[PDB]
């Protein structure tokens, strides 16, 4: 029972720490999201400004407005393909946990079976005795 | 299931083990009173040697 013991106390909390790291790939995304949306809306309210700037008749500030509104595009393009590459592997680490989930109930009853054996053992050694 | 099964095969063996035991342990007493009864014999074999 001792080898078997310690392994289920250590597999737990080994789990808790990967929740932990799953939710800060989750958090990420989400900064990523907020970041793109941030930038998006930074680009409508620049769009908007272009088109007061040429209603003002400010004819460089409307150039300097579309050139910083392909700059956010880049970083939004950026930043999309840093979410894409980090969903893969949160998707991974997912499916890693849901498997681990399985395994830690299979690891249980694995334990019930190995100490039904080692009782089998000791009454042999009982005949041996005799 | 599966370890239902084999863990009963398991503990059949042990039931027919202890029952075995139980008519082993009743043959042992059985014996010591045969062993005891030779050994007076042989005491009285001794006794002869020293007349």
């Amino acid at each position: 029972e001792k080898m078997l013991e310690q392994a289920i106390l250590e597999m737990q909390e080994d789990l808790v720490q990967l929740r932990q790291g799953v939710a800060q790939a989750i958090a990420a995304q989400k900064r990523s999201e907020k970041q793109y949306n941030d930038a998006q809306n930074e680009i409508n309210k620049w769009q908007r400004n272009a088109q007061l700037a040429l209603q003002k008749g400010d004819e460089n500030l409307a150039r300097q407005a579309l050139e910083r509104k392909k700059t956010y595009t880049d970083t939004s393009a950026a930043l999309k393909a840093s979410l894409d590459t980090q969903s893969t592997q949160v998707e991974t680490l997912k499916r890693n946990l849901i498997q681990l989930e399985s395994k830690i109930s299979e690891a249980k009853t694995k334990k019930e079976m190995l100490k039904a054996r080692i009782t089998t053992a000791k009454a042999q050694e009982q005949l041996q005795g005799m």
